């Protein structure tokens, strides 16, 4: 029975793109359909969010800020300041500028999607002691970002996040992998790599690094200067918070909030081999994932750092045991679904087998029902108590 009235935003991982980008072709729902008009169509109120898919998650969750309430993107004097780049990003008209006077959303996100959501609740809670010392002492304005006393998620839903990492980014020739799985999924938008087109197609939304793919300029030529770039080589990156390292010290500092419910989703497209338990693709696995990640995913192990088989259980990029919730670093409590939703906590909705871009329809697995899955998650966001 519905107890909320709060619209829910899609929040899209390390790769991902606005409903104009891409000839239109969905992040959310791909081959399959169109994710936001099916909730909305059944009356859940839907928008998507859209920010830098390689930019940190910092980075990414002052851009869903400002999309969200309105203006100029603000990264933060401290923040611009210490790492190289601009303080301003771009200005939205902002997609709901009621929540400046009480309303609320459900954020469902996917892949680094979810460590942005909870990155923004920890800011709008805590905002950020370094950017309020910085603004006092140099004199300048300060986002009500980082001031903190703010509140205006009621549920973060992650499906497929990385919130202890994934070992994926140990991998030689992380790099050249990484770009090339960026290839793939703008093959699977049929969209070509090697081709100068004039119009976007798939903005970075690297103002705050100066960058942008250039005139006359293809995405295969465009990546390699990215892989050269501060968005690909600092510490302020997706690349670092992605991996098992960046994902712990981002732990450390983003917490749960005693506001808002969490609830994760597990994924697992893999199988045991009968040599030593390695795990390996199953069938119908996206063919890039198979071939190129869940090999390596499924059998990297390092019983110093951590990582042993509990780990090799994975989606084709993620590591599954990485999704139930932040662990290492992180005092959050993730308990098993039970029936109720709780507040403050993380609510681990189970483990389905689909991999890291079926579930969000961008490969496709006809036995996985997506349009009734992401449905059944709208309606029990629409029952939470506020
Ligand atoms: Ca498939
Ligand atoms: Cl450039
Ligand atoms: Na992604
Ligand atoms: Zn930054």
């Amino acid at each position: 029975l519905r107890a909320n009235d709060a619209p829910i935003v899609l929040l899209h991982g390390f790769t991902g793109w606005g409903r104009e980008e891409m000839f239109g072709f969905k992040y959310w729902g791909g081959v399959r359909g169109d994710i936001e008009q099916w909730l909305n169509d059944n009356g859940y109120r839907t928008y998507t969010l859209a920010v830098g898919p390689l930019s940190s998650n910092w980075d990414r969750a002052c851009e869903a800020y400002a999309q969200l309430v309105g203006g100029t993107v603000d990264y933060g004097a401290a923040h611009a300041a210490k790492h190289g780049h601009a303080r301003f990003g771009r200005t939205y008209p902002g997609l709901l500028p009621e929540l400046k006077r009480g309303g609320r959303i459900h954020i469902i996100a996917h892949s680094q999607g979810g460590q942005t959501a909870r990155m923004l609740v920890s800011l709008l809670e805590n905002g950020s002691q370094e950017e309020r010392e910085y603004a006092k002492a140099h004199n300048v304005s300060l986002s009500p970002l980082f001031e903190g006393g703010h509140h205006f998620v009621l549920s973060v839903t992650t499906i497929a996040t990385p919130h202890d990492g994934t070992t994926l980014v140990n991998m030689v020739d992380f790099t050249d992998r990484f770009f090339d799985l960026q290839k793939a999924v703008l093959e699977a938008a049929a969209v070509a790599s090697n081709v100068p087109y004039t119009s976007q197609v798939y903005d970075f939304k690297l103002d705050q690094w100066g960058l942008r793919r250039q005139p006359g300029e293809s995405f295969d030529h465009y990546f390699e200067r990215l892989k050269r770039s501060p968005v690909w080589t600092s510490t302020d990156t997706a690349r670092y918070d992605l991996s098992v390292s960046g994902a712990e010290k981002l732990n450390q500092w983003v917490q749960a909030s005693p506001n808002t419910y969490y609830l994760s989703f597990s994924t697992e497209r893999t199988y045991r081999g009968a040599l030593t338990g390695n795990h390996y693709p199953e069938l119908g696995m996206n063919a890039f994932s198979a071939v190129v990640c869940a090999p390596f995913l499924g059998s990297y192990r390092n019983p110093t750092l951590g990582i042993d088989e509990r780990w090799l259980e994975n989606d084709g990029i993620v590591n599954t045991v990485s999704m139930n919730g932040p662990k290492r670093g992180s005092s959050d409590r993730i308990v098993p679904y039970d029936g109720t939703l709780k507040k403050g906590v993380w609510n681990d909705m189970g483990t389905y087998n689909v991999d890291h871009l079926e579930i969000i329809g961008v490969d496709p697995n006809p036995s996985f029902d997506i349009r009734a899955f992401y449905l059944r998650l709208a309606e029990q966001l629409a029952s939470l108590q506020p």
